[PDB]
């Protein structure tokens, strides 16, 4: 299959833009699809083909990022590069120094030090590129290089930058925090100030990504991130009260759920939990239904005697969630788990909890009797 590669490769010297773009993305698609062949028949006379493909396609991507003049070509090269990074994985980072060279390339994007507000979208493609590279390297093998990427992202976050820059910085920082995962425990004392600072910007998206960063940081914060838990609450607890925007509110519920799950000893108290459930149902950012859906399972699994106090709240929420088509079914199931723990154990307290619901909608829930 090296023929198709070597013929679509020389196409990169064409004087036209669309031809170079389509050739780059085509090479990427062939790498990604040739990886999908190494799984059905994992016999290895064609894994050598996959490596013999990435060994020329990936460096062509790096050099293309540095040297190619047209910004759109660099954009599509970063999208396709993120694709090959995500599908294949370690086989991209197999030759020595490959991870370091990729990090250098993305830094070259992040310093405007390339051959080229398209800047927001190019920086965005690098933004997608980074956490995929983290997931490929595996967080542990990526941590020092992330210590490289930290100050460059912190640069685009201070007052004076365009809000597209701020949103890109905090979003990339967050998804990369959950990229490192358990290994992000070492970057708490250096990531936390940035999130605590961008949680106050006058823009909805910047705060919606800041609070989210605080949340995933609290999740994969290993352990030294929970020493800042009374601080994080101190910022989120009042904010949820005053936040007049829907999206930021949704991400605040997700973050509060994440740090509620992140502490299996402290912070199970009913003011935080009650404010969380009271801020429900989610209205605008429906990707966090999975998070609170897991919060329900955590409640039933470890601290179930708390679900008695919030029985009218849980009922008032479950009465609404069932109708929505775009609420994930496993989330509804996670709510019905708690409600079942109320219908048998703590029976009459759940009965009285059914006393505040509209009699019409208090019997749709008893359609599961």
């Amino acid at each position: 299959m090296e023929s198709v590669f070597e013929e679509v490769f020389k196409l990169l010297e064409c004087p036209h833009l669309n031809v170079r773009k389509a050739a780059h993305e085509a090479l990427g698609q062939f790498c990604c699809a040739l990886h999908k062949a190494c799984q059905s028949c994992p016999s290895e006379p064609n894994t050598a083909a996959l490596q013999a493909a990435l060994a020329r396609v990936v460096p062509s991507y790096m050099q293309a990022v540095n040297r190619e003049r047209e910004r759109q070509v660099v954009m599509a090269v970063l999208e396709a590069l993120t694709g090959v990074l995500r599908s294949c994985g370690t086989l991209t980072l197999k030759p020595p120094g490959r991870l370091a060279e990729l990090c250098g390339v993305l830094k070259a994007v992040l310093q405007r030090k390339t051959a080229c507000e398209y800047d927001a979208m190019l920086l965005e493609h690098a933004g997608e590129a980074i956490p995929a590279l983290a997931a490929a390297a595996g967080g542990d093998s990526f941590a020092p290089f992330f210590a490289g990427f930290l100050p460059l992202l912190v640069c685009k976050t201070k007052q004076g930058c365009t809000v597209a820059e701020k949103s890109f910085a905090v979003g990339t920082l967050a998804e990369t925090i959950q990229g490192l995962g358990a290994a992000s425990a070492q970057f708490v004392s250096r990531l936390l100030p940035v999130l605590l600072s961008t949680a106050q910007e006058a823009d909805p998206e910047v705060r919606s990504n800041a609070i989210f960063g605080m949340g995933v940081l609290a999740e994969h914060g290993g352990h030294p991130a929970q020493e800042h838990f009374p601080k994080l609450l101190g910022l989120l607890f009042p904010l949820l009260a005053r936040e007049r925007h829907d999206r930021v509110r949704d991400n605040i519920c997700g973050a509060l759920a994440r740090l509620l799950m992140a502490s299996p000893t402290r912070k199970p108290e009913p003011q935080v939990l009650a404010a969380l459930l009271h801020a429900l149902p989610l209205k605008e950012d429906l990707e966090e239904w999975v998070t609170i859906g897991r919060l329900f399972s955590f409640l039933y699994q470890s601290s179930p005697d708390q679900v008695i106090d919030v029985a009218p709240e849980l009922l008032r929420i479950c009465s609404l969630i069932l109708a929505d088509n775009k609420i994930p079914p496993d989330t509804k199931a996670a709510l019905l788990l708690l409600l079942t723990f109320l219908a048998k154990q703590h029976t009459d307290s759940f009965q009285a909890a059914l006393g505040s619901l509209p009699v019409d909608k208090a019997q749709e829930l008893q359609a599961v009797l």
